[PDB]
C-alpha cells in the first residue's frame, strides 16, 4: 500500500513542490 | 492499493505542484 | 506500506521541495 | 514500513530541501 | 523500519538540506 | 509586491538532438 | 518585495546530443 | 527585500553527449 | 536584504561525454 | 546584508569523460 | 558453392532507446 | 564449399539505452 | 569446406546504458 | 575443414553502465 | 581439421561500471 | 584537396565496400 | 592533401572492406 | 599529405578489412 | 607524411585485419 | 614520416592482425 499526501494549511507566498518515484524504471 | 491525495485548506498566493510515478517505465 | 507526507502549516515565502525514490531503477 | 515526513511550522524565507533513496539502483 | 524526519519550527533565512541513502547501490 | 513563478514539474523528454533552449526557464 | 522562482522538479531527460541550454535556469 | 530561487530537484538525465549548459543554474 | 539561492538536490546524471557546464551553479 | 548560497546536496554522477565544469560552484 | 553476405558499412545511428534488433545481422 | 560473411565496418552509434541486440552478429 | 566470418571493424559506440548484446558476435 | 572467425578490431566504446554482453565473442 | 579463432585486437574501452562479460572470449 | 578512388579491374564474386568521413561531425 | 585508394585486380570470392576517418568528430 | 591504399591482386576467399583514424576526435 | 598500405598477393582463406590511430584522441 | 605496411604473399588459413597507435591519447 502506497499513500502519498501533500497537505497545506498555512499562507503560502512561495513554491511547494513534491516529486515521487515508486517501483519504476526512470531515465 | 495506491492513494494519491493533495489537500489545500489555507490561502495560497503561490504555486503548489505534485508529480508522481508509480510502477511505470518513464524516460 | 509507504507513507509520504509533506505538511505545511506556517507562512512560506520561500521554496519547500521534496523528492523521493523507492524501489526504483533510476538514471 | 518506510515513513518519510517533512514538516514546516515556522516562517521560511529560504530553501528547505529533502532527497531520499531507499532500496534503489541509482546512478 | 526506517523513519526519516526533517522538522523546522524556527525562523529560517538560510538553507536546510538533507540527503539519505539506505540499502542502495549508488554511484 | 511582485512574484514571478517559472516552473517545470514532472515533464518527460525522450531524446534531444542538435537543439537549443529545450525545457528551460529564462528570465 | 520581489521574489523570483525558477524551479525544475522531477523532470526526466533520456538522451541529449549536441544541444545547448537544456533543462537550465537563466536569470 | 529581494529573494531569487533557482532550484533543481529530483531530475534525471540519461546521457549527455557534446552538449553545453545542461541542467544548470546561471545568475 | 538580498538572498540568492542556487541549489542542486538529488539529481542523477548517467554519463557525460565531451560536455561543458553540466549540473553547475554560476553566479 | 547579502547572503549567497551555492549548494550541491546528494547528487550522483555515474561517469564523466573529457568534460569541463561538471557539478561545480563558481562565484 | 553458396556464399551469403550480410554487411553493414558506414551507417550512423544517433540514439536508440528501448529498442530490439537494431542494425544487426541474423543468420 | 559454403562461406558465410557477417560484417560490421565503420558504423557509429551515438547512445544506446535499455536496448537489446544492437549492432550484433548472430549465427 | 565451410568458413564462417563474424567481423566487427572500426565501429564507434558513444554510450551504452542498461543494454544487452550490443556490438557482439554470437555463434 | 571448418574455420570459424569471431573478430573484434579497432572498435571504440565510450562508457558502458549496467550492461551485459557488450563487445564480446561467444561460441 | 577444425580451427576456431576468437580474437580481440586494438580495442579501446573508456570506462566500465557494474557490467558483466565485456570484451571477453567465451568458448 | 581530397581524392577518393575505388578501382576494380578483376573478376568479383563477392562484396567490395568503402566508407569515408572527411572533416565531418558524425554520430 | 588526402588520397584514399582501394584497388582490386585479382579474383575475389570474399569481402574487402575499408573505413576511414580523417579530421572528424565521430561518436 | 595522407595516402591510404588497400591493394589486392591475389585470390581472396576470406575477409580483408582496414580501419583508419587520422587527426580525429573519436569515441 | 603518413603512408598506410595493406598489400595482399597470395591466397587468403582467413582474416587479414589492420587498425591504425595517428594523432587522435580516442576512447 | 610514418610508414605502416602489412604485406602477405603466402597462403593464409589463419588470422593476421595489426594494431598501431602513434602520437595519440587513447584510453
Amino acid at each position: 500500500r502506497l499513500a502519498n499526501f501533500l497537505v497545506h494549511s498555512g499562507n503560502n507566498f512561495g513554491a511547494i513542490l513534491s516529486s515521487t518515484n515508486v517501483g519504476s524504471n526512470t531515465y
